[PDB]
């Protein structure tokens, strides 16, 4: 029935066949991207016209397609030949991950550096990672993929505790020729390994920890109804899953007692960097973009329950497309729960003699993916007061070096000889706001100090400054933690009973952006990454940050190019885009495998309501 | 027993015996502090000498005297008259409080003042405040307290929903005279309530929230030993508990195998205050030191089972003085339990087969506290990962004021004619560092940006920097969220297996630091406040950021005095004390009863450990 609901495996096999039938599927042809459509903003529209948007490649070298299915009613709405060396390649296939190793293993140059280094090929392993663009102009048209070598001992061993510095891969996936092997030196192979499941470097496990239960008797307070629809303490939501950003929040709305009224029309991560600061020819065209080159959501893990998600769990298992058009489920790829959250209010009264105490709740709707080394968790909480939040769960092996001999202004050591390139992981959350429906407006609130005299004698005055940014090309905002500097997303048309503005508070964590010179190249890729605020007109074709292809794309592609339009928003159809990211200077207590490390942002009401909207929330 | 157990109550009327035979403790004579004495360093003493201090006020107004008795061998160390003018008044006793209103039904001025307005004393309730240091020459060693009305229409009304603008009365205590009285003019008197319990404005109650169930099956798996100290996942630790203070963290340790490796020799908030920065007369003077004026400590809540602390809690009551000498227990003041924390660690390798996950899980050790119409959480906790935190959750009733007619840049409204004016709620952690024992150091990192060219020629690299504070002199340190500063401890002398100086470093939140005019009496007295971070050479007097005496106390003492000694702090026994705090600018979500709102500062190990500390954790 809803528009909204999550993807079937019937619409998927559709979408395929509607691809073959049109001969725009066949024997060459793989799907790098498929997912579904949001609706158009439109009144009744056309009832119901699920659209699916498929990125389809051609393993023979011939050009790909962006085509635009329409499954209810069958048809091909559009089919675009790309110029990839133009707009960028596609997405890298999870298909051509082996390739790398795979070409590398019988290449004479590979194996004399592998014979100089008296590695057996059979053990080295090699990370297929993205290209990037660099000074190589034989690589612009051309589908590349670099890869680095870790040393697998055996079957169950970690090959990150290995890195086989010096010596680096270029490889032609398409035309499957191994373009370049550049080696630098011989560097020492790490010797010890890092078999954080090995009894040998655990020790003996600890019997000390004993159980906690988290139990709901009567079941959760949230109802799922129409597949996603989520219910839950006069919160209102559509849980949608999209294979390159992950879970996707549609229509965050707050049941203000016979309003249903909305927030954020549409609430996703669509962009996550992890730029690397080791300047070695070796890593320094390292930058990973997670969701628009490898896309995060196709490499969900199936949550085990009790293990990934505690206590009373609802899960969602999301079904994408394969390399074919077959329709492939994730079984147990959400989960969703409520969570206690210690103390929401509490007063104990002198003069009334009245004690009171309440307990806060959070919904979670989370995820995690795996990404070569890395694993990812993502979550988003709504709280009982309003209150939005997202948080980002960073764990994983970390990508190893080898510990340069005389130390290094780059990389940390981890174990002897080991070593960890310097690197970050910055998100973009991007926001489609409806703050009381659709005409919004952004300002940037700065804490005010004064100045002791006339009007504030005692010099203890201080307040609070906003400034609304009205163009595109004056919402590109930086943070200013000194100052207390946050975002205000409010409705000029829709106020409060004290008659102001309803808003909503963005509260960032100030975390530092981009460090690359802005010159670089990852700064003109991931320029989004180098602001910590950007404010855009809605436009149905601005869906990501970097923009539509990120592998191999030369740059300024999203951002930088959509707010050059220079619109108005002052009271407009916005989106805010929020950078936020953890740098990282990998410590010993990362090895063998990392604690996870977090970071966020919120956004909470700010006269949004006329009174605090946790007064009816009982004793319990 | 340990030297770090909890004060019990035969030590507290041993202290009074003891006062009152060396004849300190006469019928005129009041407790306004008494609390027992850590253990001198090094420990050259044979057996146990708990030592209380104790400041003993005299209701007649003779000067008042500091006095540290050894209830061991139930002598008197010292005791030393205090000439208050100078160094400070003692804390305001809780019977005084009362004073104020009581004095005031009786002063025509106050009644002509009522009368005005058309208020029925015996409904004007009256906040008994700090009186802070102004220019009341007056005042000068006299035991003052200012105070605000506000009108309890009923037994059972919530008076701050009716606050009296335009009137203010200081008050002597001691001599119990009303000094002043200022009018500055009539303003409406906010009519409408802020009854959060009455069903006209909660409305009917929700029955949607179902129950979450968190039990531990087997118990805690923590230990208690010795009334306080604390065995939980390799750490090891006693909680103690101060009157002023509150909840101090005593030997933080970490067992590293075989060996108990010290973290963090003393841990407490031993600061608070709330600016506030309304330039109106009636509140320019308004700032309150709960912790060195009011003591936290003694008015910690007792926490309801299920309410406050829900799960499997283990509670302590700790027990003070009452204002005679008599010992006094605060049933279940403080909640001790473990509880879940999500994902530790996790990883899915393709090479090898293995998926791992590990949840984390952190003890708390947490106490409420309610200073008029605020009420404090203080929590700590402890990872598994050897992450340390702290957490002040701020709640309560916002105190308001009128909301001038034609608006205000200092004060925001929360219903009709109610105000709320700007302020904020800083602390001050004291770490008495002890990183692998005392011989510490501490280090500035800010995250180093390099610029594209020689070395660095595709401008991606990007280093970290580390300065060492030598002397005091160079120690007072402000925060930079830009450049991703931070502050590490280590022990010079203590090096990890790859030959690095084993240390933690302090993440802070990097909140706005105190707004006043550095002029400003409040700048002057709340000295600690204007900066985030300071580093001393430890001694055994230099216990608070403000003195021991902060009540009507100027500048002169606390931090700006200790640092002018400069004495060395590259690898010696320092201490580290943190500014952190909240800035409010009310909203209407604040009123009636304000939802929790948190801030806090968290230290993580940073080459502390060979390698991860938690590869031992079990499935779970
Ligand atoms: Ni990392
Ligand atoms: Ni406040």
């Amino acid at each position: 029935a809803s528009p909204f609901r999550l993807a079937s495996a019937g619409e998927i096999s559709e979408v395929q066949g509607i691809l073959r039938t049109a001969g725009l599927l066949g024997p060459e042809k793989r799907i790098a991207y498929l997912g579904v459509l949001d609706p158009a903003r439109g009144a009744g529209s056309e009832a119901e016209d699920r659209r699916f948007r498929v990125f389809i490649h051609d393993v023979s070298g011939a050009r790909p397609q962006e085509v635009t299915v329409s499954v209810t009613n069958g048809t091909v709405i559009s089919a675009v030949e790309l110029d990839t060396a133009a707009t960028g390649e596609l997405p890298v296939l999870e298909e051509e991950f082996e390739v790398v190793e795979q070409l590398l293993a019988t290449d004479e140059r590979w194996l004399k550096a592998l014979a100089a280094r008296n590695l057996d090929v059979s053990k080295v392993r090699v990370a297929p990672l993205s290209a990037g663009v660099f000074e190589y102009a034989e690589e612009r048209g051309r589908r590349i993929l670099r890869g680095l070598a870790f040393v697998q001992d055996f079957p169950e061993d970690s090959a990150w505790a290995h890195p086989v510095d010096g010596l680096v891969a270029y490889v032609d996936v398409v035309s499957k020729e191994v373009t370049r092997v550049i080696d630098t030196g011989v560097f020492p192979v790490p010797a010890e390994h890092g078999n954080y499941t090995d009894p040998e470097l655990t020790g003996p496990l600890r019997t000390t920890q004993k159980p906690i239960s988290i139990t709901q008797p009567e079941g959760p307070s949230f109802t799922v109804t129409g597949g996603n629809h989520i219910e839950w303490e006069k919160w209102s939501l559509d849980v949608g899953f999209d294979v390159r950003e992950g879970v996707v929040l549609h229509n965050i709305a707050f049941r203000d007692g016979d309003r249903l009224r909305p927030i954020i029309n549409r609430a996703s991560i669509a962009e996550m960097v992890v730029p690397y600061g080791d300047p070695s020819p070796i890593r320094s065209w390292q930058n990973y973009f997670d969701t628009g080159e490898y896309l995060v959501g196709q490499y969900a893990n199936s949550l085990e329950l009790g293990c990934d998600c505690l206590g009373d769990i609802t899960y969602l298992s999301p079904v994408i497309s394969d390399a074919f058009g077959n329709p492939r489920e994730i079984r147990n790829g959400i989960c969703m729960h409520e969570e206690d959250w210690g103390i929401l209010a509490k007063h104990s009264d002198l003069w009334s003699g009245i004690n009171y105490t309440r307990r806060n709740r959070r919904m979670v709707i989370s995820f995690f993916t795996t990404i070569g080394n890395y694993d990812y968790g993502f979550y988003w909480y709504l709280y009982l007061d309003g209150t939005i939040e997202f948080e980002a769960k960073a764990t994983g092996v970390v990508f190893t070096s080898a510990f340069p001999e005389g130390g290094s202004d780059n990389i940390s050591q981890l174990a002897p000889g080991l070593g960890a390139p310097f690197h970050q992981h910055i998100f973009s959350a991007r926001l489609d706001m409806a703050i009381d429906g659709f005409t919004n407006r952004v300002e940037e609130e700065d804490v005010v100090r004064q100045t002791m005299g006339p009007g504030n004698e005692r010099g203890n005055a201080f307040s609070r400054k906003r400034t609304v940014l009205t163009r595109e090309s004056e919402a590109v905002r930086e943070a200013d933690a000194r100052t207390g500097r946050t975002w205000i997303i409010s409705n000029p048309e829709s106020k409060n009973r004290l008659n102001e503005p309803v808003g909503y508070k963005l509260h960032a964590h100030n975390q530092p952006t981009l460090l690359a010179d802005p010159g670089s190249s990852i700064a003109r890729r991931a320029a989004f990454a180098t602001k910590d605020l950007w404010v855009t007109r809605y436009a149905d074709d601005e869906r990501y940050p970097t923009g539509d292809f990120v592998n191999q794309h030369s740059g300024g592609a999203g951002l930088p190019s959509y707010i050059a339009q220079d619109r108005d928003i002052d009271g407009q159809d916005i989106v805010v885009w929020h950078t936020f990211g953890l740098t990282h200077f990998p410590r010993v207590e990362d090895w063998p495998i990392m604690p996870v490390d977090t970071v966020g942002f919120k956004l909470r009401p700010e006269g949004f309501f006329d009174r605090s909207p946790v007064l009816d929330v009982p004793a319990n």
